[PDB]
């Protein structure tokens, strides 16, 4: 009924965009009413290097081999900022579940 689809995207900084995303969440500041402490894509800039590659509400699970499980918001931001021309970001996308009439098979 609910699945989480996971994959890794490599993002390339564009000068004038950085990686072209905003992130919310963290244990200090859950982005969710539920209290979920996940790091989330909260914005993808039109024309930026992340467009067509990520969507708002994608859970960030890992950034260049460092886990984003129940971390400080500031810790997630620093990891992305610390990165060179590329960020390999593992994300998980929620499909189906709760309201949708979808079953995955």
């Amino acid at each position: 009924h609910m699945i989480w689809e996971q994959h890794t995207v490599t993002l390339h900084r564009a000068p004038g965009f950085g990686f072209g995303i905003a992130i919310s969440g963290g244990r200090d500041n859950p982005h969710f009413q539920s209290g979920e402490t996940s790091i989330v894509i909260s914005d993808v800039l039109k024309g930026g290097p992340a467009e067509g590659q990520l969507q708002e509400n994608d859970r960030v699970a890992m950034v260049n081999g460092v886990s984003m499980d129940n971390v400080e918001h500031a810790f997630a931001v620093q990891q992305l900022r610390k990165s060179g021309k590329n960020a390999k970001i593992t994300i998980r996308r929620k499909k189906g579940g709760g309201s949708s009439g979808k079953d995955y098979v």
